[PDB]
């Protein structure tokens, strides 16, 4: 079948299948301007067995960029512009298309909280403030839902869609966590009354968790609290990432990172997903001990690693960092074809 995702008792029901999910991010496959190279990469996705792919639901530029590249919405103090045509959403319009056709579905996120392709720094440069009171400026926040309007109307009665997702990594640096909590109501229940057949999630990387070891991601100096974020009614499930080499922790402290969030789901009664990670060195090694950790907790209902590499019919390989898994590489037989094979 082909049914809206749902949420059947903490676990995930994904075309009528309840259980554990695996899946996977690729924030680039929404740029990508042949659509062969979706099709090619959705489906190795596809045939690898993961289930669901998070996307950019953005690409926020101040300048137009030369003619023929792409971009989602051009913001400016002067009137913004939401772009529809081929060299704008229309790239995403393909994207869920090949997602229907694949029997796969897809987590969208609307704003990127970092600079990349945009972010909240180019709602800064339009609407003035900072990056923490944008949470709270007017004109920012509404072209923001103007953005979330345009997106979530062109398919909100797809299939493919997993859930809606308010933002990449939001943060409120040395905030009141209140910030992000009203914010985070205050959208949720707009996307609601936009669509009512998609699940919502915030994209937060779960920083601020008080039953943890101490650690700076366990603090709340990120304007970020995880247990008040997931009680919010209009959230329906609680995401947190992990990245041991950017936060000055060891890997093995991501086991207890991934036990501590997913009890703060099932206490607030909604499953949580492990919605990026990864290890520089060493990945095999490193990023095993954690999928089975995912896998076997209570709480947990599905895990997505950071990233996605694949490679192109004219020999073109796609955007990657330091994290990516390459399809048909040996990481991807550890962490990819080993794990979709543990699960079932
Ligand atoms: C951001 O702007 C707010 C309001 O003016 C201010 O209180 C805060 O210090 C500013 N942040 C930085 C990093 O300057
Ligand atoms: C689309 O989904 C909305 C709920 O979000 C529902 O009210 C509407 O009837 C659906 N449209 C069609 C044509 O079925
Ligand atoms: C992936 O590896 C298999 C061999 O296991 C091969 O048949 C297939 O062509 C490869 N896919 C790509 C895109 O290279
Ligand atoms: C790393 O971190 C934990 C504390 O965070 C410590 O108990 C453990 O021994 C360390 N593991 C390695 C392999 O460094």
């Amino acid at each position: 079948a082909s049914s809206f995702v749902t949420i059947s008792g903490t676990q995930f029901n994904i075309d009528g299948k309840v259980g554990y999910f695996a899946g996977t991010n690729c924030y680039w496959c929404s740029f990508l301007t042949n659509h062969a190279d979706v099709d090619s990469t959705f489906s190795h996705i596809s045939s690898s067995g993961l289930k669901v792919v998070r996307v950019w639901g953005f690409n926020d530029v101040n300048t137009q960029p030369s003619p023929g590249q792409i971009w989602f919405q051009k913001l400016s103090a002067t009137g913004s512009t939401i772009n529809t045509g081929a060299d704008g959403l229309q790239t995403l319009d393909y994207v869920v298309q090949s997602a229907e056709q694949h029997n796969l579905k897809l987590i969208i996120p609307f704003v990127n909280n970092w600079s990349d392709y945009g972010g909240i720094n180019a709602y800064v440069n339009a609407f003035g403030g900072n990056a923490t009171t944008w949470y709270t400026n007017t004109a920012a926040q509404t072209q923001y839902r103007k953005y979330v309007q345009a997106v979530v109307s062109r398919y909100a009665n797809s299939t493919a869609i997993f859930a809606w997702e308010l933002g990449n990594e939001p943060r409120c640096n040395g905030c009141s966590t209140d910030v992000i909590v009203q914010w985070a109501t205050s959208v949720s229940q707009y996307v609601k009354s936009l669509d009512s057949n998609h699940l919502v999630t915030l994209g937060d990387e779960g920083l601020g968790l008080s039953t943890g070891d101490g650690a700076y991601p366990y603090t709340y100096g990120e304007g970020t609290d995880f247990a008040k974020n997931v009680q919010i009614k209009s959230l329906d499930f609680g995401t947190f990432h992990l990245y041991p080499d950017s936060w000055g922790t060891n890997y093995t402290w991501g086991n207890g990172w991934i036990q501590t969030h997913a009890a703060a789901c099932l206490a607030a009664g909604k499953p949580c997903v492990f919605e990026e990670y990864g290890a520089q060195q060493n990945p095999c090694t490193n990023e095993a001990p954690w999928q089975t950790t995912s896998l076997t907790t209570r709480g947990m209902g599905g895990d997505m690693f950071w990233q996605w590499g694949d490679t192109f019919a004219n020999g073109a390989q796609s955007n990657s960092d330091p994290y990516t898994v390459w399809y048909n590489s040996s990481n991807w037989q550890c962490l990819v074809k080993n794990h979709v094979d543990a699960i079932n």
